[PDB]
């Protein structure tokens, strides 16, 4: 299983992660969704970025193959603690962070609590602002296992539905039912789900204080997080650039892979 | 005077233009404003792009050093005719077009009337939609010569006012008073100026038909054309990408030069 990588104790949690490349450290933070893992989210990104940077992609606690502590309390602050714990464990004093969706909210929160540990940021279809819950998001967070339910989620994520094959739905369905996966995921964002969008968000006032060079990326057709949310982040963050990909869904790194990788590498190359 | 380049008869008008590089043709179309010329607008862009493309930058009729025909009727359609005439004169059957501001409106109009002659498009703080006239635009089009009036215009264009020096104001003022320059410019967009924004615009219905891969660029702080106009173009054009530069004014190619050049070259490289 390529989703299983290396293991390290971080913030007291046995963590599954990938570490490829050398040089300036870059932390990739995956999004949320049933069966999501660092490898699943970044498999097409790591090869490109690792040619010029040291790429670290961990499975956030509660997702993938990282340990799921008993009675663990999933929260924005606890996830930030996990990210910092991973960096501490690997002696990464400062790094760029790429946050995808849920991970984008965590990236913002990490940059606010640990400004000196974060260099440049890339936020993709990111959580971080209090947007109104979408049917797409309620479907993703409210997922229960079945190939048809997964097919619907993949349709929600994709702009080009031709990419949603029976094989892909089957594979992601299987990932979603691995031991303990659905149990932890379903416990994370219970109804009403607006509460969790809000909890993952940072205040306008706080976001405005971010000094980091930031690259905001969003798929025009994103059905999970409205484009308006990234436009808002683009107005709040001072040193920000906003790049909107037309004909692109929620996962920009998958549907606009080459454009995404090029944009991100050049962005980091400036530093 | 580096603003004076080569001369060629195009659409019956003796045209001043620059032609540098070899390979895939790229037409650069400057914006509008007192003293504006192809060289003034693209001097920092041509060197970069010409390393990989054949770059053609003409002074549109009524601007720069191109002839100003007596009783000439300046119009969107006539300017499009000029662009096509330049391409015909140089045996350029198909080319990418980079339209800055006013030039962006012309690029859209050219792609609509001569779709087969246009490949990829880059539209910067572009005209093309019916946005409400801004004080910045009324100041630019309503300009009358003086170093102080020019200093105000440069302030309107720039995000970083430190770039607006006495020397720059003086040089641009001098460019604005060259023989016949102010006379033709002041005759172009008389009050009420909303009429000209509308005349330079293309309908939503027409824009939606554009099949060209397009890159829309806009400076967050643009005081001349509101960001909302480019966001609208980003929703209307199907194969579009929108890139918003924070801490950037109306002329993105000048204040975010390196980022701009990189983005444009890679965009064209895809073809």
């Amino acid at each position: 299983n390529l989703e299983i990588g290396k293991s390290i104790l971080a913030a007291g949690v046995l963590t599954n992660y990938h570490d490829v490349g050398e040089g300036q450290p870059v932390i990739l933070i995956h999004g949320s969704g049933p069966g999501v893992s660092a490898y699943a989210n970044w498999r097409l990104t790591i090869p490109a970025l690792s040619k010029f940077y040291r790429v670290i992609a961990p499975d956030m606690v509660g997702f993938g193959f990282t340990d799921r502590p008993e009675n663990y309390n999933y929260s924005k602050d606890s996830w930030v603690d996990h990210i910092i714990g991973i960096m501490d464990a690997l002696e990464i004093e400062k790094a760029h962070i790429v946050g995808n969706a849920f991970g984008g909210g965590l990236a913002i929160a990490t940059a606010l609590r640990y400004s000196e540990r974060v260099d440049r940021m890339v936020l993709m279809g990111a959580a971080g602002t209090r947007f109104d819950v979408t049917e797409g998001l309620n479907a993703v967070w409210g997922y229960t296992p079945s190939i048809e339910n997964m097919r619907n989620l993949l349709d929600i994520f994709a702009y080009d539905r031709s990419l949603v094959t029976d094989e892909l739905a089957r594979l992601r369905y299987e990932a979603s039912i691995q031991p303990g996966f659905q149990e932890s995921f379903s416990s994370m964002f219970p109804e009403p789900r607006q509460r969790w969008i809000d909890a993952l968000a940072s205040s306008d006032e706080d976001i405005k204080t971010l000094p980091n060079e930031t690259l905001i990326i969003h798929g025009r057709e994103d059905q999970v997080v409205p484009l308006s949310s990234s436009l808002r982040l683009g107005e709040l963050i001072d040193r920000a650039q906003l790049h909107v990909f037309g004909r692109c869904g929620h996962w920009t790194q998958i549907e606009q892979t080459d454009r995404f990788n090029r944009l991100v590498v050049e962005f980091f190359n400036e530093a």
